[PDB]
Parts: structure tokens; C-alpha cells; sequence
């Protein structure tokens, strides 16, 4: 299925995912498509950050849902 991922510039990218994807695997797919390491990615739905070890299914995220991607340089 396809989902949308909106960025802080308003750019929306389309990503092919499965409901069975962990959020970590969604970030790996963003890394494959766009070259950004998962450690630099914050994924947001309903205004609250998604947890790496849950799935899109666990959030009831469906085809053409729109997530938010915020980039951050890794923590110290």
C-alpha cells in the first residue's frame, strides 16, 4: 500500500509500505528511497511520535494515511 509522509517544508513524498511494517522498517524504507539514516528521522502521527517497535497496523494506519517526518541530528 502507499502512504504519504509530509515534511517540514510541506513536501509530501509517497512511500510504499505494508501494514506489517514496524516504524523502524518504515524508516529503513525512507532511508532506501531518500538516503536519510533512520537515526535522523522522527515519524509523527496525530501529533505524537511513533515508536520504532510498533507496526503501522498497531496505530491503525491505512493506505493513503498521512504521516509527518521531522529530521533531527542524533542525540547525545
Amino acid at each position: 500500500m502507499q502512504i504519504f509522509v509530509k515534511t517540514l517544508t510541506g513536501k509530501t513524498i509517497t512511500l510504499e509500505v505494508e501494514p506489517s511494517d514496524t516504524i523502524e522498517n518504515v524508516k529503513a524504507k525512507i532511508q532506501d528511497k531518500e538516503g536519510i539514516p533512520p537515526d535522523q528521522q522522527r515519524l509523527i502521527f496525530a501529533g505524537k511520535q511513533l515508536e520504532d517497535g510498533r507496526t503501522l497496523s498497531d496505530y491503525n494506519i491505512q493506505k493513503e494515511s498521512t504521516l509527518h517526518l521531522v529530521l533531527r541530528l542524533r542525540g547525545g
